[PDB]
């Protein structure tokens, strides 16, 4: 056994007891002693003091999550296309650290409510922290980067009540068309999965991998599942949200302590610049997708996910992924939402997190050290702040050494862009609803989903919805009012 | 109609446009203006920077919550008892703001969980701010203070897994006699309330009046809701947490809009010190009630809930409640649990809110000002920090006008203790029980709801709440064991 | 009077009891009532509570200084170059607040410690806030923006000892030559100003002005002080920093106490596109000032600084600049310092202030308001939050209004690169010029070598050396002047 | 690996430190062309390395801001387990290391080591039984008994509301209202408020501290720890001028004299006292105002420490160690002092703010010689620890079986509000003071001329109440002061 202690060392006896001096209990037919509690009982003050700071900010999006440790191995050589060390050679295993979420429900909302899926991945190289921050879809609303927060607003509570406002919902997607593709995704089963165990990730962005000659190619990333795509009806997953609201937690969990390891494959699609040329639409669009027809995917590993966390909060909570955490070997594109990502993630976790989240054991380079003598004190400094190594480069009395050292052309002013409608925009939701109802329920489950969610709109709103819908294939704007008044006839 | 403008006030013609310089276009098919994102866009960096950064820490406990604005009024003379200028004559009316709360439940849980419920209001007075920081029980699990944080550990999540835990849960209960009390009330359909404007406040602990002449009793607060005390069945409660976690919030404020206003009408109960000395029990046991033919109810006002706050964030969210906060009057009285509690509040008031949270609006004494001149600068100073007043008292130059019997008697040692048992804390729980069952179905509900909750735990632990529940009338123990037995039968 | 309470507005008797229980007094001589002290003295805890969170981090530059509310006037029309709104209309008044610093000091140091000054002026114009973060040096020690970090380290402490040291000092400032205009500002007479009244503000940086017809021009910005450019000498400064560390400070509140309020008139140098592909420079490089035979200055303003802050923590030291301040008809340049500024003001601020800063009055845009609908909560929120103002762009049920929205800009070619300024002959020649610049004034050039030279004897001799062939990149003399006069110190022990 | 490679926070090696990433301006016409263009948002080290340096920074102590430190040695040298059963006192010979810290109490951060103030001596002990912070000064008595002052005095010594500059109104005029203020300020006149070094300094207790033996007998304490480099001060001349040529003298001495072996050692001796003897004193053991006189109780040595350790890190180490009086051992209790019984509360709420919720987890502030098990305190902000994993956050948990490490005065009347009463004898000890001085030449002219400095930049008015406020200790003193006032005036 150990000794039960202070936060100091200072061991206790009684975990109970706090001090008092009591009343006097002359008269009193029960006479507890009782009275005034003290400055003095430190005790007291060193638990309480702590429980009164147990809490930090929840994420400002992907609040509610679960993680677990595991492996990625290197399968087939791709080192054509990519340097990273972490891919160096076949058969070769890096440590992963992966975190599921829903992406709007705050800390105590149900796992199977309806949304995107986040799916980020830690990878601890010998070149450094490796953050691959997916979603459980190849695409998203939104194309234009400062467009987050409007979304991300008109996706929780109204300012005023605290409650989720269906006309803000539809308000902010009707009047912003390039949303089409992903809401449909939201809408069919897709929207609601059965556990993390069975969906699929995917980069989203367009990334650039570069081979050790310097020749680069543009890159989208599948993770697929080896415990295949299942999805749950609106019923269902509703029912969930009220029996246990932590069901894909526990799913995960579980699995993991049975030895029922999930694990995923990994593809690519690459591609040319000359060939991006020729495209009707824009690898830096986040609303599209490359036709596997015409880019097929290439394997280049796996990875499972084998190991609990030892404590929650202090690993799946504290963790902190960045699209700007990457290794040498692969850059971001110009993807403006992409872009703008690189900035947000390290900016938020300063917040969430504090100055040296870093320091946090969960997000240290634990593969690669690190050497940075120019960042240096700071809160919470604890990781010895490099003892007494100068803290600037080229200093006379500390040598370090440095790693080894066609590309994309731009010409023109500065410009301001909000990304323009074109026809092609609604092509690819075309696409999709003819790959629903290539299934039987689908095509029904979107308009019936799609129309309980918006039966509590005001109908104004209700028929910008059904135009809306109506750009993609006209039927289903129609679908959905005709079930709509079916929900109004009941009552 | 407004101008969109930065946080600095400069214009901004476009909400949605970022800077970029955009690659060459010559033998592109599809040309769109991308680029690298700029450092100078500031409206991209300043309203994402924001956005990074609007979450604060969620209270400790009670995160769950709805709030509005209301006016207490005076109805009847108790000036003999109370000398509090805001109950000083007849038909005076005080601004008051009440936030309502589950316990356990984190921010996005189901209103209608089984908790108690927070019953929290501030009192705008002509001499400060006063917070009866009641619940909606008139006891509570718990008479020793430093038992607060294990007790809610165990009423949460798993260190490890993060999902609840039955076998803390009732690990915790069962080997805390005392809580038994309180158990038997959050187990009864009480623990589930149909709304926040169906329940009763109570201050749970005893607090000390004083009048003019300085004479003190000690007093027990009663809020009855004059729209009744109505509950909800298991059954009921689970399905509205999955079809509106929202719930309570929604009705309250809905309520609210249509004039339907709640109030709720204002009793004590009081007793002399000669009088306490005669007790069974203590006053300053939490885990007791007064019983109402030997302490009478004595009106002495009401209350009324008329106001929706205008941003809830800004108001509901940020609010900081106190029972250390009060007026010339009312003391706190002995109970070491009520004792820690005025500690507790503002210590972690300044971590969830900061330093300076009583600038923030709603926390500001309105009706009276503040003149504190030793309390200056820290982070955050927004109330112009008293311009040049000196920050000392009985400076040469700062002319300050201050405020214009037996009390209880204390002796012997400092003393560690704990709540002993004793043979009487079994009885009321054995009461209770028979309170129940003067109603058809309530008894048969307290068994139904402890032995779903139960079933999950293991057997060796399913053993002790049997042994617990019995403490009070054997065949309550012996009931659960038989639905135990019929709920594992089918699975 | 007013009735001394708690945070909370609770009326308190006497400033000075606290509570407790007795000890027996039998048997004692002496028998004051003493026992535990209690958790239930609100008054207590409150108070302490407080105290104990009086302090916040002091700026990681410029932590020590002095502010003052002012005035600005146009007195001329520039309208032709630039449409900014504060400067419509001759005769137009802005409220201003100055605040001047020193750089490397830390809260307590000496305010006539060798240092650039700081120079930083809020305007609280219709059109929002605009900061002009300015120095009182017209160039600066890099021209590289990720160097500062690296560059302010080695002015400042080190990482064991927390002693200045001589060497880190030296051996930045010498392995980087470009340094070696503003080092020679610095270890002139010009590093130790009288006091904050004496010394002009310059923008340092090129700015882009922009007139209504959308026609900009870049420009360079001057403030010169009417009560003219007086400084100190080494030993004077050495004297005051241990009599009165708070020298400049005191100094520019009793002018203002008096009214004697100090004034400076504001020009501008202006340069075309073309006119700047013709230079032997870069409009781009803080380490370079426009000539001034080249380029004339014009005169637009002035501005008097008439008014003390009211208290100073919670308006001078909780003030909040930033070079991204800024208004229509201004904006930065691709001056690469420049614009790393406009990232890492605000960032520092929501550190050292707090997420919602510009909610302290100091920052608010108090002439004109703020809407800004999307940027809402975070910690300490006190403006209102906006009630319930719908939180998205075109939201349906809130109408808004946005600023009525072009000529030949700057045009850009090539890939996406990393540069690292690359040494050139010409960057030597203006520190040149600015040794004959001194010794037009006697004294002005043998105070220069003097300085440099108590400080560099601390230095290990290697380093030392280093130091002679540095400031002889200037003018060879310099390094010999340096080293005899090294040698002579060392003479005595 | 070494040299070591130069990484990001995250670990990805770096190429060049001085780089920043831009889209060059087209070239064509300029007679000098470098590549310079706008900076980007995906420069990951200019953002990186920024955003840490824009985060160095945190608050300074509120006072005793301007410090240095060292490592050292304490060692038992005497057997005094009769007084105290503390562990690290266990046995003859016995080793443990300690951490101190010395300060001036004033002044900010950039200030004069030089200064007059009276100086910290803090020394953390590393025990078997926990950390235990011996928070001393060099003057055994102080400038106030009443704790709440503390924020009064401490105003009045630093800077003006409005000016920001020292008021030698505010500081007089708080100390003339105050008497009992003269014994201190005394010594901080006298030369002894301006050491050479602080290896030439004493500390002492100041407070009076309650030790425990193994039988359970207690007996006040009084500690004092002498220079074994004897007591040497300076003259305020002296002072004043290396304030402006070293205003780091004392850092500078410190660091240098164990660099090269000179270390500095203290004696360590304590008074003690029984309650008995105690009753019969003209003076409390409570007041801080107040010596224990050397005749009547001899110091009993029991031990030395040394310094002969440097830190490695400045900031990690010295800046970010946290002490308080509340950190103490088993044998050791703190006294009814109301003052020291403040210093419990403060010091550690300060840390909270200070370095953050979760202090203690920085290495100097680990308990490093015990370890810590407290599972009740978990989570909060920058937890860097593990959080104990999956261990049970409450008390007597079924799956974890813990051990608790086993084990006066009488109080009687009414909570009483008291402010300490002057009384004839508070007079009489500085009166000894002044006798004391003078029994060495120089030393009482010494004390004329410093206060006739500091206070000839008062208004008169003021002056006059110093006067008379020295006059109540000798009435020679305000006579003297006047007197060389003048001589001042007319030089
Ligand atoms: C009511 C009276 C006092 C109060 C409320 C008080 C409170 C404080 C506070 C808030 C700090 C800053 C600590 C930190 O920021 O980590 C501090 C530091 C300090 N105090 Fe006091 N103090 C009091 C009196 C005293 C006395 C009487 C002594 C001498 C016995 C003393 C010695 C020190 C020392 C040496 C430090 C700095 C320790 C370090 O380097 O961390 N103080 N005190």
């Amino acid at each position: 056994p150990p000794v039960f202690t202070t936060s100091q060392g200072c061991p206790v006896s009684d975990p109970f007891t706090t001090q008092r001096i009591p009343l006097d209990s002359t008269g009193y037919k029960y006479a507890p002693p009782i009275g005034p509690l003290l400055l003095q009982d430190f005790k007291l003050i060193d638990t309480l003091s702590h429980f009164d700071r147990e809490r930090i900010p929840e994420r400002v999006v992907h609040a509610k999550g679960a993680g677990a440790y595991g492996v990625f191995e290197v399968t087939d050589d791709i080192t054509d296309v990519c340097s990273a060390k972490f891919l160096d050679t076949v058969g070769k295993k890096t440590r992963i650290f992966t975190r599921f979420s829903t992406v709007g429900g705050e800390k105590g909302s149900a796992d199977t409510a309806r949304d995107p899926r986040g799916f980020a991945t830690k990878f601890y190289t010998e070149d450094g922290n490796l953050d691959l921050v997916y979603n459980n879809t190849p695409i998203f609303f939104i194309r234009d980067p400062i467009k987050f927060p409007h979304f991300i607003h008109t996706q929780k509570r109204n300012p005023a009540t605290n409650l989720k406002d269906p006309n803000m919902f539809w308000d902010y997607l009707t009047a912003n068309d390039e949303s089409l593709h992903q809401v449909m995704y939201l809408f069919s089963n897709r929207g609601t999965p059965a556990s993390y165990r069975t969906m699929n990730g995917y980069s989203g962005h367009t990334y650039k991998w570069y081979n050790s000659k310097g020749e680069w190619v543009y890159v989208q990333v599948h993770f697929i599942a080896n415990q295949g795509v299942h999805n749950l009806l609106d019923e269902e997953a509703g029912r969930l949200a009220g029996e246990d609201p932590d069901h894909s937690t526990r799913d995960l969990w579980e699995a993991i302590e049975k030895g029922d390891y999930p694990s995923w494959e990994c593809y690519i699609q690459t591609m040319t610049l000359e060939q991006s040329k020729k495209l009707p639409f824009s690898v830096f669009d986040l609303t599209k997708v490359w036709p596997h027809k015409d880019f097929p995917l290439r394997h280049f590993g796996r990875f499972t996910l084998n190991e609990n966390p030892k404590n929650y909060y202090a690993e799946t909570e504290q963790i902190a992924f960045s699209p700007s955490h990457t290794v040498p070997g692969m850059e971001p594109s110009n993807d403006p939402v992409l872009q703008s990502r690189l900035f947000s993630y390290p900016d938020t976790h300063r917040h969430r997190l504090g100055p040296n989240y870093h320091q946090i054991p969960v997000n240290c380079p634990l593969k690669s050290g690190s050497f940075n003598p120019i960042n240096r004190d700071g809160p919470m400094c604890v990781d010895g702040n490099l003892g007494g190594t100068p803290n600037y480069a080229n200093a006379y009395n500390c040598p370090i050494q440095y790693a080894v050292s066609p590309d994309e052309k731009y010409t023109g002013e500065v410009v301001p862009y909000h990304w323009e409608h074109t026809d092609y925009d609604y092509f690819q939701p075309k696409m999709f609803w003819k790959v629903l109802g290539r299934t039987p329920g689908e095509q029904e489950s979107l308009v019936k989903n799609v129309a309980n969610h918006v039966s509590a709109a005001d109908e104004f709103i209700q028929d910008r919805v059904y135009e809306y819908f109506s750009k993609a294939e006209p039927i289903i704007g129609d679908l959905i009012r005709k079930k709509v008044q079916e929900l109004k006839r009941k009552a």
